[PDB]
């Protein structure tokens, strides 16, 4: 099994503790390391921190400690959004434009391989040609890798890509079948499933769908959406499960009222650390359990859920990190990947549970050390 852990290069910017550099990650824990993100400038990949070129090398650095080890450099993400990517595809020739800058890129700064993180062909003003399109990239990227391999006689840089989980998203966005046999590793998002967006409670990343779900809400979760990816084409080998290291937070309407579904308002509170309404780190939400607040097990789930006074809380944590590795062995996926490594307790300061809580507890079920 592979264990892929992201690594965010914002994270630096949280207070305090919350800082974290790629000196901060434990070289052992992962099999393969994930930069997020590059940028792309006139069909480009490029950075987009001042410092990125320092914490590159940092982070390469880590397979000096660990000679098992791959890095990935992600480009994209959700705020990058699509226009960059629409226009790079449109022609063969700002295809491999693209591709020969990511070669160049990769090897000059010690990574292994690309991982696309397109948040997505199809959607977000991206038009429909751009499904057939993405297929086209990567095929001509995972060609132009084996190619470059025999010529510098090193072993080929790898093309993965992060994965929508929401279905109508991948319907607009993903030749399933063909897609797969080009992508080395197929990294799906399977959280953010649930969030204050709704307008009620729901869990980040419940395992199984909610036993009153019927119809397009029965589509939120871990199960379906793996499942879906599976038997629309995708090697199961390939697939990796995407477990968060965080969860979402909502306000309820009625603090009586603080079930799965309950009514909810507003953005959700926001985190000392992470100061994002909405969203905790793990390490956050660990304090928020030692500050008075109620944990519940959401048995048709396989989730925790937690609660205090109008503050309402769907995370996960290590029995529930357990019971999905669990399940993604006895599926014969390829592994799990985290978001992120930075969200983990890594200090241990937070949740008296040692260092790393949650990603060494995914080392440990899928065999990594
Ligand atoms: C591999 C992956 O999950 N990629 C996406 C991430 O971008 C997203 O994280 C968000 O990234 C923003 C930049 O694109 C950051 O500003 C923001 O802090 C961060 N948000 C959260 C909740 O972590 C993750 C989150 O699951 O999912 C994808 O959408
Ligand atoms: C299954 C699905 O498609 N869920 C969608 C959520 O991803 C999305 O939330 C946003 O997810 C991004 C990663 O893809 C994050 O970067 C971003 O922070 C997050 N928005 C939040 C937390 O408010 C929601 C709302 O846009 O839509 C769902 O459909
Ligand atoms: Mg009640």
């Amino acid at each position: 099994y592979n264990l892929i852990c992201y690594f965010t290069n914002w994270a630096q910017y949280r207070p305090g503790l919350g800082s974290f550099k790629p000196d901060d990650i434990n070289p052992c824990l992962c099999t393969h390391l994930i930069y997020a993100f590059a940028g792309m400038q006139n069909n480009e990949i490029t950075t987009i921190e001042w410092n990125d070129v320092t914490l590159y090398k940092a982070f390469n650095d880590l397979k000096n400690r660990n000679s098992k080890l791959k890095t990935l450099l992600a480009i994209g993400g959700w705020n990058f959004g699509t226009a960059p990517f629409t226009t790079m595809v449109s022609t063969s020739q700002n295809r491999q434009t693209f591709i020969t800058s990511v070669i160049k890129f990769l090897r000059q700064y010690g990574f292994d391989g690309l991982d696309l993180d397109w948040e997505y062909p199809g959607s977000r003003g991206s038009p429909p040609q751009d499904k057939h399109l993405f297929t086209v990239l990567v095929k001509e990227m995972r060609e132009a890798f084996e190619q470059e391999a025999i010529e510098s006689n090193r072993p080929r840089l790898m093309v993965t890509a992060a994965v929508a989980g929401g279905i109508s998203n991948i319907q607009a966005g993903y030749e399933i079948p063909e897609l797969s046999k080009y992508l080395d590793f197929i990294h799906v998002m399977t959280y953010d499933l649930h969030g204050s967006w709704e307008g009620y409670t729901g869990e980040n990343s419940p395992l199984y769908k909610y036993p009153t779900e019927t119809g397009s809400n029965a589509y939120l979760n871990v199960d379906y959406v793996m499942n879906y990816w599976k038997n629309n084409g995708a090697p199961a080998e390939k697939l990796i499960v995407g477990f968060p290291e965080y969860g979402h937070t909502f306000i309820l309407r009625n603090p009586s009222d603080n079930g799965i579904g309950a009514p909810t308002s507003g953005d959700g509170p926001a985190g000392p650390y992470t100061r994002q309404a909405g969203f905790w780190a793990y390490y956050e939400i660990c304090t928020f359990l030692r500050s008075g607040a109620t944990e519940v097990w959401d048995a048709s789930q396989e989730v925790p859920y937690a609660y205090k006074a109008n503050e309402w809380l769907g995370y996960d944590n290590i029995k529930s990190f357990s019971v999905k590795a669990q399940w993604l062995k006895q599926n014969n996926f390829g592994g799990a990947m985290i978001w992120a490594i930075d969200l983990d307790d890594f200090t241990g300061s937070f949740c008296d549970q040692g260092k790393f809580p949650l990603t060494s507890t995914l080392n440990k079920a899928l065999g990594i050390s």
